[PDB]
């Protein structure tokens, strides 16, 4: 059948062989929408990876898989997770990456409030790695809190990238229904063309996280929620009145319904509110202690 295909043409693009063969004591310390997130040991090294397990029987986009090995094959960026290798197991595919052991923003935004300092810092860090992404044709297509790890020491990446997309001067855009409803750019719900615009949205989305501590319509069940992005105004944030102009301003840039008039990472990267952005050593805080809104 298909699967078979599917699966024989898998196995062409990821490295030969079990990865059981070096890696020892899976514990399993996550889970997203493809699959699950393990923790491993390199048995030679002591050294610690995360492995990311998909199933390739349970994805509703089956296609998709081939996207993140290929394109974010070897990609070295300071803002993006690294992968070190992927595998077949069975029917599942294995991917060896990195391990970040600050634990990913969701954390961070559900247990504390963040100060701008600390906001612009994780937006300069994601608009760093977005501007190279978006220049070479990758749209990531899957924004949001929980696909932003930190390390210890704070520094910021982005990781996720099983939704993401190649586009180019032939085929500029694409149309697929692809990422996490709530934060899903209008466009996108109406399977209209879009290109790399659709994740400036989902990062407007994020910054209403990082201010309100969850995105909007979040209690909405989620086909909902989507209509009610495809057709309302642009969400507001609850917290509208503690926020700086600057901030305002800045999303006031990212949630643009029109996507040819919605800022640009490049663009972004220049707005006033980065100049807020703090050093590494200011996001350390935010994963010791907790801050009520
Ligand atoms: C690829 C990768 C992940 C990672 N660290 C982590 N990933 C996940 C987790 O399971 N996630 C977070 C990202 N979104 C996934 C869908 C689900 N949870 C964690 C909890 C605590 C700490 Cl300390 C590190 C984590 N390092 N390298």
């Amino acid at each position: 059948s298909s699967h078979e295909q599917f699966r024989a043409a898998l196995q062409l693009v990821v490295d030969p062989g079990d990865p059981r063969s070096y890696l020892d004591n899976f514990i399993k310390i996550g889970e997203g929408s493809t699959g699950i997130v393990c923790i491993a040991t390199v048995r030679s090294s002591g050294k610690l990876v995360a492995v990311k397990k998909m199933d390739l029987r349970k994805q509703q986009r089956r296609e998709l898989l081939f996207n993140e090995v290929v394109i974010m094959r070897d990609y070295q960026h300071e803002n993006v997770v690294e992968m070190y290798n992927s595998y077949l197991v069975g029917d599942e595919l294995w991917v060896v990456m990195e391990f970040l052991e600050g634990g990913a923003l969701t954390d961070i935004v559900t247990h504390t409030r963040m100060n701008e300092e600390q906001i612009a810092a994780v937006c300069l860090a994601v608009l760093q790695a977005l501007s190279v992404l978006h220049a070479q044709g990758v749209i990531h297509r899957d924004i949001k809190s929980d696909s932003i790890l930190l390390t210890h020491d704070g520094r910021v990446k982005l990781s996720d990238f099983g939704f993401c997309a190649q586009v180019s001067k032939e085929v500029p855009r694409r149309k697929s229904l692809v990422g996490t409803p709530y934060w899903m750019a209008p466009e996108l719900i109406s399977r209209l063309p879009y290109g790399p615009e659709v994740d400036i949205w989902s990062l407007g989305i994020m910054v209403i996280e990082m201010v309100d501590g969850e995105p909007p319509y979040f209690n909405e069940p989620p086909l909902k929620a989507m209509k009610m992005i495809r057709d309302n105004l642009p969400p507001r944030l609850k917290n509208l009145h503690k926020v700086s102009p600057s901030l305002k301003g800045f999303l006031d840039r990212l949630l643009v319904r029109d996507p040819a008039q919605r800022a640009t990472a490049a663009e972004l990267l220049k707005h006033p509110f980065l100049a807020k952005a703090g050093p590494p050593a200011s996001i350390v805080p935010l994963m010791r202690q907790n801050r009520t809104r």
